[PDB]
């Protein structure tokens, strides 16, 4: 049997643990699917590349408003797919070849599960091919997998998820999306901008439900006029028809289209590990960790989607950095170990219009007993908004009345994930709304003026 | 004769002086040209509206690179001008009616000059129509006007400036621009993106002379391959040809095109006032002011292009705010007066590629005896750059080696005037490079990641 000092399950953020302080340790790396994890191959990187091409075509479509007459000749979808994954696919292969060609690193390209704990305290791990080995320390970075409602699985009908939809053979003409979360908004924007008709089936009444009240309402109303919304509807049946899909809904409604995309959330992969037998406490399928990314089993760490309350790459990378440090400390010397920082986690939805958020919503601050100052700033009230002829963009800021402390910011409009970064910075370092507005210059007539004027109109 | 407590020359930033603390004072407002100043009518606001429409045509032109085949049918220049100035002209009119319709405000639509000082210390002012009045306090906000080299004036040939080119009858096919400043770059981007051929005549070797060495160099080579660059050449003669222009150069070379634009700097309008006669010291044509926006004459303030070392609207507005406060104190009570803050002044050039900067250049920091860390970060080395297929965008950051203090930042690339705002904030509030890089989250995979990785690569 092979002996290892460390074992890492998952090559997403889990691939970022190894640094100079680990050379000289024999480590085992386990990857079920493609090397590099979800973000690089079927997540953040390819999706946003698809979003950019979509927004380029959206620009051509609405060019007449600015006095430029244009039209779209052809959408070379095969060339779009090939250009994107033509740069991604070699990276996963070369990145796998970098670990394989290391003398101290052994790569196991199989699904790995926890075996029984050995007498000496080490952990046994076995793959689906029956290859076993031991390791003194283990990191669980197994990520998550898409959740599919039971009725679609029971009907055995062919479907798409985020993991398959980006490599469809050719662009469909009508696409149903079940669900209305981050994945649904982005992929509805991508395909509709490329000409596809879109139908959304959501069990609720609104899109991006957990966003701020103002954003959720306004975003849903805008979406309703460009995509077909079937509110308050679950799928209870589905079947094929030639090359089309039919969706039977809970009220007897039907939805017929060429393909279906299921965007109904994801599920942590902590249940596919035999974790609880080895002392790794599970909350349903989520690995439980403390403030140090430590599980309940000794010398076992977890990070990322498999354990974090956030399904975000910039959180998973920070959690891996915590694990990278805490693996080189004694398991019980907690005060030489570093804690995870979830204090001001931001997020963005690369849909149309783009959305970005950090901190508390308005309702969250009132429900926590805050005396709030609030402002909603239209893009159209600022010079850069004039050049855009913008009528829907907004930035909403919530602040405490006493100190001027920044409590939340939520943007729906052009460059949302960009112009929110100063608000992220101010919150993370205790900058007040007064200081941020007038203790620094804002370039005229650049877009950040919309944030500046939002701070000045806090009432 | 009419008596006034305050007199304001210029309705640009000078129109933003009047505030609640001024109701109850008889005010005289003098505007030679159009109400609102240069920025609103012939500057920042109208120009950037043209930059956005140009970038839409840019998007259509290079759309096949992203897999969308499109093309431009026609450029409705008449509709562009009408849409832009269709919103601007009513704003200048309505804003003029707001001051006119005030009982305490009297508007004089003529060129106003300083008369001899009256015995009581009051100031006499006369218009071009010969109407006189007195005022106890005066602000000079006369701005600036373009400088034209002698040979173009001597040749009596028709020319354009920033004040006229934006309302031209029809788009030329070829346009000469003399000079290589902010106005030259922006207007070169505007018209070339709309199909016009561009020729630049500059007496130097570079196009963005006062920018950072790296930015100035790289921007020039990019310009040389898309616009025709006439290095180290002055214009010594010019004459007509049908409806075309011919430009004779100092080495006997010629440049033939449809129209000419002079972007050869601006000159403060302090010489059109008889200022020195009333004790207003002038530096050539610039009114001199101290750290309190006070001139050398008693009860006379200055702000904007007429006195500031910066021709920037966000500086002109802050100086007007300084004047707004200091006007309500005794002329000698300097310790109750506020000082203007010219620290960390930012600027941006809305060209292609866009440029934005704040703080010192690399050369400036070494000349100040700084042990510097430096980094140049490619957009293409960051996930958002992949979605752009970006090969030219860069971010340059200079920091002190000891403390990590941020000394300067310079961006050439997409959304430059946006993604620089966090660096402005950090410098204005003493955030170090270490805290800024890892004391806060950055949204993955948003454009600000290019700034984050620049801080991490300070070497
Ligand atoms: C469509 C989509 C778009 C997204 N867009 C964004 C975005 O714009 N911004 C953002 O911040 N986040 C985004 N996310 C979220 C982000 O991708 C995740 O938070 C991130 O991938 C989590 O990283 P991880 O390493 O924890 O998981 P993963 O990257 O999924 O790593 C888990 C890896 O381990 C493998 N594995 C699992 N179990 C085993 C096992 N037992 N044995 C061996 N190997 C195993 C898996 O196959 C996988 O390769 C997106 C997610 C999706 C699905
Ligand atoms: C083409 C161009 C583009 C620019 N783009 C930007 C940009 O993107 N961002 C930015 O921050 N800055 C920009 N600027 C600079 C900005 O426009 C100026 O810094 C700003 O206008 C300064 O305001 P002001 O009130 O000092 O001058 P002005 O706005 O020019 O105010 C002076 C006014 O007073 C009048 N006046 C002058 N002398 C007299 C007199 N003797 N009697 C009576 N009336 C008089 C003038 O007619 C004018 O209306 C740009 C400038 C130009 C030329
Ligand atoms: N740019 C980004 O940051 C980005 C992009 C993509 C994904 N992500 C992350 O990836 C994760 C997954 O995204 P997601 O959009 O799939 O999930 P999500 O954001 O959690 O939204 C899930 C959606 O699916 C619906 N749904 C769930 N179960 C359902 C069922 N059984 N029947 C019908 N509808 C059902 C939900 O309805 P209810 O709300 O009523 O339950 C909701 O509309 C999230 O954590 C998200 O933040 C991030
Ligand atoms: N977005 C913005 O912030 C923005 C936009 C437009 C303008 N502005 C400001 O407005 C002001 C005016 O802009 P500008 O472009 O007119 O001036 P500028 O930016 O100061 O540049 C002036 C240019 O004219 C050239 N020049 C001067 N005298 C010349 C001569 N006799 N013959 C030939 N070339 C000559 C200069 O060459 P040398 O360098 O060798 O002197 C330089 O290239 C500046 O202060 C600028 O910052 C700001």
């Amino acid at each position: 049997m092979e002996t290892y000092d460390l074992a890492i399950i998952g090559t997403g953020s889990g691939n970022s643990i190894l640094d100079e302080r680990y050379a000289g340790k024999r480590v085992a790396i386990c990857e079920q699917g493609t090397f590099g994890g979800t973000c690089l191959n079927v997540g953040c990187i390819p999706t946003k590349m698809f979003v950019y091409a979509a927004e380029v075509a959206q620009t051509v479509r609405g060019a007449a408003r600015y006095g430029v007459d244009a039209h779209i000749d052809r959408v070379r979808w095969d060339d779009i797919v090939s250009r994107i994954f033509g740069r991604i696919d070699p990276i996963a292969i070369s990145g796998e070849d970098y670990r394989r060609s290391s003398p101290n690193i052994d790569v196991y390209a199989q699904h790995t599960r926890f075996g029984p704990v050995q007498p000496d305290g080490r952990y046994l791990l076995r793959t689906d091919l029956g290859d076993e080995f031991t390791a003194e320390q283990v990191v669980i970075a197994a990520g998550s997998r898409p959740m599919i409602p039971p009725a679609i699985l029971a009907c055995g009908v062919e479907y798409h998820t985020s993991d398959t939809i980006m490599r469809i053979a050719e662009l469909p003409e009508h696409l149903v999306i079940v669900g209305g979360g981050f994945v649904a908004a982005e992929f509805a924007h991508i395909f509709s901008a490329l000409g596809v008709r879109i139908t959304l089936v959501i069990r609720g009444g609104t899109l991006l439900r957990h966003a701020d009240d103002t954003i959720c309402e306004r975003f849903t109303r805008l979406a309703s006029t460009k995509w077909e919304l079937r509110s308050h509807r679950n799928v209870v049946g589905a079947h094929h028809k030639g090359s089309q899909i039919v969706l039977e809904l809970d009220d007897g409604s039907t939805v017929r289209a060429d393909t279906v995309l299921v965007a109904t959330g994801r599920m942590p992969n902590g249940d596919l590990l035999d974790a609880e037998q080895a002392g790794i406490d599970l909350d349903e399928s989520r690995v439980v960790v403390d403030e140090y990314q430590r599980t309940c089993a000794r010398n076992v760490f977890a990070l990322g989607d498999v354990s974090s309350p956030y399904e975000l790459k910039h959180v998973a990378n920070h959690e891996a950095r915590v694990v990278q440090h805490n693996l080189l400390c004694d398991w019980d010397d907690t005060e030489s170990m570093v804690m995870t920082d979830h204090r001001y986690v931001p997020s963005a939805v690369f849909t149309d219009p783009p959305v970005a958020s950090v901190g508390m919503t308005e309702n969250q601050a009132v429900a926590k007993g805050f005396d709030i100052l609030c402002a909603i700033q239209d893009y159209g009230d600022v010079a850069y908004g004039w050049a855009m002829e913008d009528t829907t963009g907004i930035v909403k800021i919530i602040a405490e009345r006493g100190s001027g402390r920044l409590l939340g910011a939520h943007i729906m409009g052009h460059q949302a994930s960009s112009i929110i970064q100063p608000l992220i910075q101010a919150m993370s370092f205790g900058l007040t709304a007064q200081q941020m507005a007038r203790g620094q210059y804002w370039i005229h007539p650049a877009l950040p003026e919309v944030v500046e004027n939002a701070l000045l109109n806090l009432r």
